């Protein structure tokens, strides 16, 4: 005939908390659809006295929740919260040790790519546009990176345990970063075809694929031209607080004081292991929870990050 109730809050953003009177004879699922209590799926659980006043995540299935989700995450996909909460149930059980002053991740579920990306973000000037990434990145820097890692996986449409790529991950994250004032001018000189200047803005201005060396990029890299000859491409001008230089993994020497940090990738095309190298008073190799130092480093490098502000060529 009737039922005892308690009050809970529902949310999509953990900023707007919506009061609900819940029926203790029904599951959360029967009342809200998919329901989460800090990452755990409580869809098939009934309300208990200890739930009173707690905050539960639900999917944005009305105009109020869609707008709160859009404003906080910058996403229009209602399955986003599903992917976030699913990932969060795993990432909350990972460990985030401080290693050489940075939040790292102890190895689990092929998360070596996320560890190296997390370590990279803490050493380059990058501000996120979605309030969700601002809030979770701040917590990650203080050593609580579970929410941040879960958000990265949701934004990249990757599940816990999927193999990942640092370059691919940084590329998705950069789309959600404020890079509008980033600018790159390239010149391409071909003996036959002549000169062509190109101006790039945003992500295209901070990422390059084909050489690991910022110095080589400034001096000139050879690339095929449509005449069938090789042309030379060189960086004329750079306005950005960092650049990311990427290439297929190859044996490469990293020299102390000449870069910020780098990603090493050992193994093969379809599986392998990432490590992070950082240039401090010496070269530190961070491998999840593990730390080794050396004055020199040679290894298979895929990505090198360099600090920048303003560069103009003298060529
Ligand atoms: C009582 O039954 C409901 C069901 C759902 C639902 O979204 N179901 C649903 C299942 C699987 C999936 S899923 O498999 O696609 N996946 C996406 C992420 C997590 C699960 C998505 C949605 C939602 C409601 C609420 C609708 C709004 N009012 C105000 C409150 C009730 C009631
Ligand atoms: C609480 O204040 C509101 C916020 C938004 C919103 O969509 N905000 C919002 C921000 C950034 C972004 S964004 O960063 O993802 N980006 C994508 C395209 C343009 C901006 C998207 C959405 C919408 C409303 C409603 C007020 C009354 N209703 C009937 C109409 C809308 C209220
Ligand atoms: C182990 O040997 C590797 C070789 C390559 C390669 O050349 N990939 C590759 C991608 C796009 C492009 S491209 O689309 O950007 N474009 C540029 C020139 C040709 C196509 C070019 C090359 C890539 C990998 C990665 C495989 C797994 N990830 C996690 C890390 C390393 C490993
Ligand atoms: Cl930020
Ligand atoms: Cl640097
Ligand atoms: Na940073
Ligand atoms: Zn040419």
């Amino acid at each position: 005939a009737e039922v005892r109730t308690i009050k809970v809050f529902t949310t999509v953003d953990n900023i707007n908390l919506h009061t609900q009177v819940v029926d203790m004879s029904m599951t959360y699922g029967q009342q809200f659809g998919p329901t989460y209590l800090d990452g755990a799926d409580v869809t098939k659980i009934k309300p208990h006295n200890s739930h009173e006043g707690k905050t539960f995540y639900v999917l944005p299935n009305d105009d109020t929740l869609r707008v709160e989700a859009f404003e906080y995450y910058h996403t229009t996909d209602p399955s986003f919260l599903g992917r976030y909460m699913s990932a969060l149930n795993h990432t909350k059980k990972w460990k985030y040790p401080q290693v050489n002053g940075l939040t790292s991740i102890k190895w689990a579920d092929n998360n070596c790519y996320l560890a190296t990306a997390l370590l990279t973000l803490q050493q380059i000037e990058l501000k996120f546009n979605p309030p969700a990434l601002q809030d979770a990145y701040y917590r990650a820097r203080a050593g609580e990176a579970a929410n941040f890692c879960a958000l990265i996986l949701a934004y990249c449409n990757k599940t816990v345990g999927e193999l990942g790529d640092v370059r691919e991950t940084m590329s998705y994250l950069f789309q959600h970063a404020n890079l509008d004032s980033c600018k790159r001018v390239l010149n391409v000189v071909c003996k036959t075809c002549g000169q062509q200047q190109t101006t790039l803005k945003g992500v295209e201005a901070v990422m390059y694929m084909g050489t690991l060396s910022y110095e080589q990029f400034k001096k000139g890299v050879q690339i095929p031209c449509t005449c069938g000859k090789q042309a030379t491409k060189y960086l004329v001008q750079q306005e950005s607080p960092f650049v990311m230089m990427s290439a297929p993994p190859a044996q490469y020497e990293l020299k102390h004081g000449t870069f910020t940090c780098a990603s090493e990738y050992t193994g093969n095309y379809q599986c392998g292991h990432y490590k992070h190298i950082t240039s401090k008073e010496t070269l530190y190799c961070i491998d999840g929870a593990l730390l080794t130092k050396s004055s020199e480093y040679k290894g298979p490098i895929t990505d090198v990050f360099y600090k920048e502000n303003s560069y103009t060529t003298t060529i």
